[PDB]
């Protein structure tokens, strides 16, 4: 079997372990809530002949049934189970085994209904240009709302022409910032917050980017 800081760090990252976002379609696995916490102990113990050798996969406290698997009903994540991705919970399956006799416990990702709702709090930004920072646009956008949409917004408020060249910058926070060039995700997918700064930077005549010398 792999090292202990293998399995740790390929079952705990992002985008390779329990740290992945939920994506439809996806299968996600069960493991029961004691075997994974003595893993866990066992891993981060120091040893690999430790007697915190967690063994074999059991499930058994999370079956109603022994005789048809049925999964007990009223289990809450985090405290009966835990979910691991398909290619975490294989390679489980691979190094300690589950136990026989018992399925692997599988679920799959599904996308919710969209609800509606009145937004009564909308996303107030203030517009900004590289320029003058002092003259702003005060704006109020929503949470689903695009962020090319508020590109657009910003060059209709500052009246800059279309042969002018804009990008987008975010000031997250209070100093922190971040660049906008996804011109194809919500405002909620963006982290903004009412009362942040949204800088618009126009090309000087010189070819450059303020920012770029």
């Amino acid at each position: 079997l792999p090292g202990l800081d293998s399995q740790w760090r390929q079952i705990e990252n992002g985008e390779s372990g329990r740290e992945r976002p939920l994506r439809a379609g996806e299968s996600w696995f069960l493991v029961e809530k004691h075997w994974y916490k003595q893993w866990e102990a066992y891993v981060q113990g120091g040893d690999q002949d430790s007697s915190t050798f967690p063994g074999c996969i059991n499930n058994a406290t999370l079956f109603q049934d022994e005789i048809n698997w049925r999964l007990k009903e009223g289990l809450v994540e985090g405290e009966d189970y835990v979910l691991l991705p398909a290619a975490a919970w294989h390679y489980l399956v691979s190094w300690y085994g589950l136990e026989h006799g018992q399925p692997p416990i599988e679920r799959k990702v599904i996308e919710l209904p969209n609800i509606q709702k009145v937004e009564v709090y909308p996303v107030e930004l203030l517009l900004v240009r590289h320029n003058d920072l002092g003259k702003s646009h005060t704006v109020q956008f929503s949470h689903t709302d695009s962020i090319g949409l508020v590109l657009r917004t910003a060059r209709e408020r500052f009246l800059v022409e279309p042969q002018e060249d804009t990008r987008l910058w975010a000031k997250n926070s209070e100093g922190s910032l971040d660049r906008l060039y996804d011109t194809h995700i919500t405002v909620l997918d963006a982290a903004l917050e009412t009362g942040q700064l949204i800088i618009m930077e126009t090309r000087k005549k010189d070819g450059t980017w303020p920012s770029a010398q």
